[PDB]
DNA sequence: CTCACCCAATCGCAATCGCCTCACCAGAGTGACTCACCTTCCAGTGCCTAGTGTGGGGCTGGCTGAGTAAGGATGTCAGACTTCT
């Protein structure tokens, strides 16, 4: 960590073979894809509402786009157009 | 001027079809076996040649009669004699 070094002893170690998929990944830009995707960006916009001190609760863009880089601003935006303004 | 919203375009994904390929099923042909029919051979039975019994239909000798006749072989006696008792 930051602050030193810090030693354990292992004992046990599995070795983990092929494994049998239980949940299915999306393809890229596909419809459950972006849906993820709007709606990862959906919770973090309400948790960071939920972490703002002043009554009434008021968040800044910048911080979602310092989170978010890669996303066009008009999809933030749209995020934003209901439950703030 | 800057930001936000709306519209348009492009890309990606999903669904449907699309025509070609593969697989399965069915039918036909091929090969062998079995069965049936025909043909041939053999065997048996039923009549033609050969070898024959038994007989028809002729055919010719034999038959007392009494007379004329011979030697005739055959024999029935008849006697004389030699053997046995």
């Amino acid at each position: 960590t930051r602050q030193g070094y810090y030693i354990r002893e292992l004992v046990d170690i599995f070795v983990v073979g092929q494994q049998c998929p239980l949940f299915e990944v999306p393809g890229p830009n596909s419809k459950r894809a972006n849906t993820h995707i709007r709606d990862f960006l959906q919770v973090f916009i309400y948790r960071l509402f939920w972490k703002s001190k002043d009554r009434p609760r008021r968040i800044r863009m910048e911080d979602i786009k310092k989170a978010f880089p890669s996303h066009s601003e008009s999809s933030i935006r749209k995020r934003l157009k209901l439950c703030a303004d």
